[PDB]
């Protein structure tokens, strides 16, 4: 309808995947050559289903920061036949808090779905299903189950994937480029 959801649809349309595991069907970004995220509570295996094809997980790595605390990011490197779109000038550089910010979710259940979640808190730390996390943002939408790995824009940039909720909160973990160097 504007400028933050034409962005939102560009990644949508070219850097995302349908990923199931035995945990679910979860929005995948991805990020350049055959490197994509997913949040870690996906608890991806040596095998990957990527929009209905199964496929061979090459390397994936829980990321933890330097306090050795959950970030509930995975990067996953896929066996597949194509790469994605390289998308690492879209990513922050540092922890920020933003405006005006697009959760963007394709799966079976929520198919082309863009939610305005608006002003986004760089929240912190956050006690997410029982597991001390770091760098959480937090929106002031009611994110519901199915949202999880859907993508967290703002206009030119690429902040954070979805993650959790309280019900009227919606939580995304960080995206910074030093992740993908």
């Amino acid at each position: 309808m504007g400028p933050g959801f034409d962005f939102a649809q560009a990644i949508m349309k070219k850097n995302t995947v349908i990923a199931r595991t035995e945990k679910g069907e979860f929005t995948m970004l991805g990020v350049y050559d055959r490197v994509a995220v997913i949040p870690t509570h996906a608890s991806v295996g040596e095998i990957i289903y990527i929009n209905d094809v199964e496929t061979r997980v090459l390397d994936a790595c829980a990321l933890r920061d330097l306090t050795d605390t959950n970030l509930e990011i995975t990067i996953v490197k896929l066996d597949r036949n194509q790469k994605f779109r390289d998308i690492r000038h879209f990513l922050p550089r540092c922890e920020d808090d933003y405006n005006d910010a697009v959760l963007s979710v394709h799966t079976s259940k929520f198919p082309n779905m863009y939610i305005p979640v608006g002003q986004v808190t760089n929240y912190g730390f956050l006690n997410l299903g029982g597991t001390p996390t770091h760098r959480i943002l937090m929106y002031n939408f009611p994110t519901r189950a199915g949202q999880c790995g859907g993508v967290v824009t703002t206009t030119g940039k690429v902040i954070g994937i979805h993650v959790g909720g309280n019900g009227a909160q919606g939580f995304a973990a960080m995206l910074l480029h030093s992740y993908f160097t």
